[PDB]
């Protein structure tokens, strides 16, 4: 599938896309905020995962390689989902269509306002940006196929070549990305400067995943950070 | 008015701006099994900070941002600006870390203190990347600025005018560096092709760069000491003379 043209790997890109999940709150009922945080990313995994074996090359990588990806990368899959959905509301946070909440409600857990100023200064500058759809998209794969990739445990044959594979994935969406932007006019110059401000980004998103990773170990819950079995099991 | 430097002037200002290369402070003639390896890490990133925050002030444009600010991008960039400063000097390396010339050691040593080998698995997954990419001493000096510049510049949390005028300097610089990264690329006669992406790979490590400081500092946090440099410090090394 490195065989995709440029158009080819947006359009499965934006098929691929999972859908917007509502909260499960009675609205009815007077207003557990990580509890609805809690069940809302329960239930977008489960469509990660879906989304993610539709991303091109994710499925050529093994199974083992696969639940890595997801380990490393799920909260910030989630977390850019969030900031692209909240772009057109600031000072806001749409964890749900009906779920949109400011910083101030989010002082109502330790440490929480924190990581919810960090995700509004994403989408503030995604708004900046002006991020395009297809440009969004692109990010969220690279997400997927780089956060785990320096962290394979082994230098087996197999995984020599899936980190080739893997790195083959990733130069066919940074030539989709200057494709997009070719496409809507931008200058040589102007291409190469938005591709580094986008890839930027990416870094202060790990930055957000990994505060917020340090939340979830603090609580001491069970079943709250994903364990390999439970990616595996779903991913198989 | 680092903004009207050229690509080859930008180049030439990062590499003369290097630190230098300093060594453990260990008695050499000692047993070493005595050292604390916590300590001796410690000694060295503190002398390391020293030169560079005088390595920052020589980054064209960053003295050019408020003191508040610089102090900031600093506090956020410290411990992934000596940690690629690592990488990149043990690039030529393999299985080991050269923290110093004196101090090359690979994770066997790193499993003395717990929690210590995982951190430099990914510092020597790094540096095998670096390797694989034959990153070059011009690309390195790049991508340290670009740290510098980028790592703190989400996190300012002041919309004063001030503030929006400094984000867009921060831009203005980071774009001149990505600029100064294609040319040497051009300069090495990559396609363009091959020039953007060689781009987004150099870039996304600073991703993985970014992770190793967060678990980094997670321990050092840990250890309940004045360990971690406060603003206070930072201000006083940034805010100096010129009597
Ligand atoms: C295995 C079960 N787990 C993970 C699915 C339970 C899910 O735990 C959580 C996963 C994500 C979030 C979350 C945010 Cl912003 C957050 C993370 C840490 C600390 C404070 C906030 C978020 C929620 C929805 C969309 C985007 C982000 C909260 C709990
Ligand atoms: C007192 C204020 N600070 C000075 C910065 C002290 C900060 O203590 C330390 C600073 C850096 C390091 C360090 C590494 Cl790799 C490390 C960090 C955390 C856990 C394990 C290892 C490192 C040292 C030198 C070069 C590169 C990396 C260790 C202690």
């Amino acid at each position: 599938a490195l065989s995709l043209t440029a158009d080819q790997m947006v359009s499965a890109l934006l098929d691929a896309e999972p859908p917007i999940l509502y909260s499960e709150y009675d609205p009815t009922r007077p207003f557990s905020m990580m509890g609805l945080l809690t069940n809302l990313a329960d239930r977008e995994l489960v469509h990660m995962i879906n989304w993610a074996k539709r991303v091109p090359g994710f499925v050529d990588l093994t199974l083992h390689d696969q639940v890595h990806l997801l380990e490393s990368a799920w909260l910030e899959i989630l977390m850019i989902g969030l900031v692209w959905r909240s772009m057109e509301h600031p000072g806001k946070l749409l964890f749900a269509p009906n779920l949109l909440l400011d910083r101030n409600q989010g002082k109502s857990v330790e440490g929480m306002v924190e990581i919810f100023d960090m995700l509004l200064a994403t989408s503030s500058r995604f708004r900046m940006m002006n991020l395009q759809g297809e440009e969004f998209v692109c990010l969220k794969s690279i997400i997927l196929l780089n956060s785990g990739v320096y962290t394979f445990l082994s230098s087996t044959l197999k995984s020599l070549e899936e980190k080739d594979h893997i790195h083959r994935v990733l130069d066919k969406i940074t030539d989709t990305l200057i494709h997009l932007m070719a496409k809507a006019g931008l200058t040589l110059q102007q291409q190469h400067q938005r591709l580094a401000q986008l890839l930027l980004i990416l870094s202060h998103i790990r930055h957000m995943s990994n505060k917020g990773m340090e939340h979830l170990y603090s609580m001491k819950s069970k079943n709250v950070v994903p364990s390999y079995d439970l990616l595996l099991e779903m991913l198989d």
